């Protein structure tokens, strides 16, 4: 019933500015803090921008400060990313994502279905391994290790993704070992700190995917590079 569209995407000349919209219902839009999200050619996940529930504080990575722009507007039920001064860099698929509140840590809980864009102490998350090839009925194991502790008062920030091609990424497990409702119990994650690990077993069929680590401990939000599952 929650849904978030996306539109505004395309081609762009280096220098030039765009401006990403994304429409949302099924939910109480001035409730939430949103987020973009882009995914890189290299399949890299890296944030963009949030905005709070009303709009008072803006977030940026170095990266894009001072060149984009995040906005609400509660009465329309709309977000939006205004770019400018665009780069080869910013070449990416650019997602929308809602801050889910159901649980204390930050997680995002759902995503558009994404716009493209073509151009023409932080806290790093190493992922291991990158790539993952495992047989039908055995056991997948992703590692994260954070370069400083994700804890904070008690909880540990780390939430776990997975991503099927043309699709957004889906949260799996949230806080480090909490399942997402609705995601099967073969699921499961682990550690506390800065070693964390995500468990799959069995593995089925409809589990090859990448998969992704994620803090929310600290801006700017940051990704593991990725785990490509291949199954048989």
């Amino acid at each position: 019933e929650v849904k978030l569209v996306e539109s505004g995407g395309g081609l762009v000349k280096p220098g030039g500015s765009l401006k990403l919209s994304c429409a949302a219902s099924g939910f109480t839009f001035s409730s939430y803090a949103m987020s973009w999200v882009r995914q890189t050619p290299e399949k890299r996940l890296e944030w963009v921008a949030t905005i709070s529930s009303g709009g008072s504080y803006t977030y940026y990575p170095n990266t894009v400060k001072g060149r984009f722009t995040i906005s609400r507007d509660n009465a329309k039920n709309t977000l939006y990313l205004q770019m400018s001064s665009l780069r080869s860099e910013d070449t990416a698929i650019y997602y929308c994502a809602r801050h889910g509140v159901r649980h204390r840590v930050d997680y995002f809980d759902y995503w558009g279905q994404g716009t493209t864009l073509t151009v023409s102490s932080d806290i790093v998350l190493t992922q291991s391994p990158a790539s993952l090839t495992v047989s039908l009925g055995q056991r997948a194991t992703i590692s994260c290790k954070a370069s400083q502790s994700v804890d904070y008062d008690g909880d540990s920030y780390m939430n776990w993704y997975q991503q099927k091609p043309g699709q957004p990424p889906k949260l799996l497990i949230y806080a480090a070992s909490n399942l997402e409702s609705g995601i099967p119990a073969r699921f499961s994650g682990s550690g506390s700190g800065t070693d964390f690990t995500l468990n799959i077993h069995p593995v089925e069929e409809e589990d090859a995917a990448t998969y992704y680590c994620q803090q929310s401990n600290e801006d700017p939000l940051t990704f593991g590079a990725g785990t490509k599952l291949e199954i048989k």
